[PDB]
């Protein structure tokens, strides 16, 4: 029993975080097969960051120019590209550490673990959810750049995140592992703003199964609703329309508790219509939305 | 900028976790230089669990009877035995991947990271803190007893927590790795209540500080109080009494933001005394009381 905001285990991407050091600006970079991948940023000063040109800040940028250390080892740099919002540097050496991986863009709603890194040196680990404005709420000081997120399924790591930048409003942007970034935010020092950060709706239904299972069951109500009834209140309160596609995604928590999809939305209307009236549900006064329904069953059935 | 429930890096506790299986029951073993630790209940029935005399059911158990797999491979038995509610079995191989480290009983109040695991495989990481009345408040399935607490200190791995049993109330309770339990807890299937969950307020206060310090500033008010008259209030609410030991600890973040410790405190009385009012303080409803003086320094200055 318990429920708990749970990252991945990271060793298998403490094994892939090195350094890179371009002049004077380090962050983080990620070792995979041959590759170091990190934020193209890294070739910037401060001054430049007003409104790069990359293309043109790259052509004074040699393979000699871009310092990469793995632990206290230095790696021989071989070759360089920019892939849209990254750097690909080729090195002369495999990681040894390089996990089964793929790279995965990640939808709004969907979470993941970020291994919060500096100088190349794993700090901690946490759960994000890309938000529905595409950013995430992270926890990232100045060298935290080129830190990445993840989720592993057994023994394969889909990397879907690299942090690149924090709005004036202290929100998180980054890209995928191709360099596109989430949303509509660019790698410059300028006036960036987030769109309404909704609450994930298909997650909070999860966690309210994720919290029936634990027993935590005062906010059971004794109605039902339907998806457009629930929409209208959802929409109110600033919650993402719920689809029959998320629906169908809570049919294996709904088979658990045999509470119906649309009965546990009934409850969530009640929540939000007359909030916990200083209640709490998993230790929680507000309705936690970073748990997606793949979450809840993988915590509450113990896949390793 | 930024602030999240964060656990340490797991992957130097992931290169310790084996399985342990005695007879029918598999359980989670720490495997440190030569020896495997796991909970003394691994040697048990369900019928045992009822009120076991574990010096006699040890009596039929042999070193070839406790069986250790990490990864994939068999470990050789060499020896064993029993301190407290721990066995300890002796291996022929040394960890290679053993990491520096310590064992460390903790003080109510202490945080620490939590590695979940299932057949000495790693399922999750998470953020616990040894409660005031010696429950933590973790996300355990049956398997993941033998599951390790801990704190690192840069290549540092200090084991605090061994996962022993859940209460009927459904929190958890466990031993240090010399077999101690926290609190008056037993190794039994018999009744335990635990006493009251109190609020760790020098924890508050800090997060707090973690708050400020991030620009969300609503709940600052106009007032100072004392030790005496804030202690006053924290009975009432069923927090901690806050010593000047306490205060000393908040030294750091009073000199960073300006606030001194008894402001700030005058501060809390009145989010007791008044709650919240629907409003978040670091994307919470409630005070949150899961990061000590020392984790809100560590995350906010980046150490690795
Ligand atoms: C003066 C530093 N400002 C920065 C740094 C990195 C990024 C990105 N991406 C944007 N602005
Ligand atoms: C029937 C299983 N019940 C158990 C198992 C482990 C412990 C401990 N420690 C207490 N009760």
């Amino acid at each position: 029993s318990g429920f708990r905001k749970m990252a991945f285990p990271s060793g298998k991407v403490e094994g892939c975080m090195v350094q890179v050091t371009c002049g004077t600006t380090t962050l983080n970079g990620l070792w995979l097969d041959d590759v170091v991948y990190c934020p193209r940023h890294v070739i910037c000063t401060s001054e430049d960051m007003l409104n790069p040109n990359y293309e043109d800040l790259l052509i004074r940028k040699s393979n000699h120019n871009f310092l990469v250390q793995a632990g206290n080892v230095q790696l021989r740099v071989i070759g360089h590209s920019m892939q849209n919002c990254v750097l690909k540097l080729k090195v002369d050496t495999a990681n040894p550490k390089t996990p089964k991986y793929k790279f995965v863009r990640i939808q709004p709603g969907q979470t993941f673990s970020v291994l919060a890194c500096y100088n190349g040196s794993p700090s901690g680990v946490y759960q994000c959810a890309m938000r529905p404005n595409f950013t995430i709420k992270g926890s990232f000081l100045n060298g935290s750049c080129g830190s990445v997120g993840f989720n592993i399924d057994y023994d394969c790591v889909s990397f879907c995140y690299m942090h690149h930048m924090e709005l004036p409003t202290g929100v998180h942007a980054g890209t995928d592992l191709e360099g596109n970034f989430y949303g509509p935010f660019v790698d410059r020092q300028t006036a960036q703003a987030a769109g309404t950060d909704t609450t994930i709706t298909v997650n909070v239904l999860a966690w309210l199964y994720a919290a029936v299972i634990n027993g935590d069951r005062w906010f059971l109500n004794r109605f039902t609703t339907t998806l457009n009834d629930f929409n209208l209140v959802a929409m109110k309160y600033n919650y993402e329309p719920l689809t029959q596609d998320h629906v169908d995604i809570l049919g294996p928590l709904s088979a658990q508790t045999g509470i119906a999809v649309l009965d546990m939305c009934a409850s969530l209307k009640e929540l939000l219509q007359n909030g916990m009236n200083g209640r709490t549900i998993l230790g929680s006064a507000l309705l936690e939305d970073e748990f997606t329904p793949f979450d809840v069953v993988r915590q509450c059935s113990g896949v390793t």
